[PDB]
């Protein structure tokens, strides 16, 4: 089997991407944030505290003939941006782009933090990291991908995120028309439960490539590119007037700037992030200070190849017995 679903930016900045997902019988379609940095599939629901719902579409298990309470199971998750959610668990039929999993754990939110409430466009998350990170207790649950894997034509999924445009998540096949040149594969460590890999270096603009190992995670659920302070300083030093602002919470730059590109290494291959991808616009409405899309990972504890990086590539998440990651230009 295979699946193919379009993923769409939630706003003009590509802050996140939503993908329609069918849950239950008859289908209830919710728009979920596919997150390769976490491993819970959770939804706004009929159980979510009413004051914490503001425009989201909810899953109502009582209206699904295939929903079953997973008795005694609870979940609770906290994300890197400080947001959180928690609740109880149902199993139900879940389909993505024509690919169906029966008995998928669907984590129903009883509580969500303010950032989730405030984002009316995101009806929940669909985790695509390794199932070892799943938070369901006392019986840990598998991700949608883990459950689908054995049925897939090939044990892979791909992320093809657009810049200010829709893109695609495919399951079970590699669309050879979706990228240019060849795919370069690189080793993954699953030790922390992430799609963790080591980039071979970077360049700023038309500058020379610096060969240096940068361990980080491929994380579709993180907006920006978070890299070591040394690398980030070298990037922003090439932008007149750019500075790190503790009041704003990172590097800002004059909105009048033209940003240089940023290149990262994948083995001997190179992925180029155009400068425009690094522009996250005015820090506040009408400001001439703009927020940067490359930020320091210092104090996160891990480097994160988030959407800014991933949307510059066609990315293969290879879930074979020994997982690997592939990157191609597009």
């Amino acid at each position: 089997s295979t699946g193919s679903a379009t993923t769409t930016p939630i706003d003009s900045l590509d802050d996140a991407y939503i993908t329609p997902v069918q849950i239950g019988t008859p289908a209830q379609t919710l728009n979920l944030d596919f997150d390769t940095g976490s491993s819970d599939l959770w939804v706004f629901s009929s159980e979510t505290t009413a004051s914490e719902v503001d425009g989201q579409t909810i899953y109502t298990p009582s209206k699904s003939t295939t929903a079953k309470l997973l008795s005694g199971a609870t979940w609770s998750i906290s994300y890197g941006d400080g947001s959180s959610s928690s609740g109880d668990v149902y199993t139900d039929t879940v389909s993505v782009g024509g690919l169906t999993v029966t008995g998928q754990a669907v984590e129903s939110a009883k509580k969500v933090s303010s950032s989730f409430t405030e984002d009316s466009t995101i009806d929940g998350l669909l985790g695509l990291a390794f199932s070892t990170l799943n938070t369901v207790s006392p019986t840990q649950q598998k991700t949608f991908f883990d459950n689908a894997k054995a049925s897939l034509d090939s044990p892979v999924f791909t992320a093809d995120l657009g810049y200010h445009a829709p893109g695609t998540y495919n399951f079970g096949f590699i669309d050879t028309t979706a990228y240019t040149g060849s795919i370069t594969y690189t080793a993954v460590s699953t030790k922390q439960g992430f799609w963790e890999w080591t980039s071979t270096g970077y360049a700023v603009g038309s500058g020379t490539f610096k060969s240096t190992s940068i361990d980080g995670i491929a994380d579709t659920g993180t907006t920006l590119l978070y890299l070591p302070a040394t690398v980030v300083s070298a990037y922003w030093a090439q932008v007149s007037g750019a500075k790190s602002s503790s009041s704003v919470g990172g590097y800002v730059f004059p909105c009048s700037a033209t940003l240089p590109s940023f290149t990262f290494g994948v083995g001997s291959a190179r992925i180029v992030i155009p400068g425009d991808y690094i522009d996250f616009g005015p820090i506040s409405t009408g400001s001439s200070s703009c927020f940067g899309g490359i930020q320091s990972s210092a104090g996160i504890g891990i480097n994160i190849f988030g959407d800014v990086a991933l949307k510059a590539a066609f990315v293969v998440f290879n879930g074979a017995t020994t997982p690997t990651l592939g990157f191609a230009s597009k």
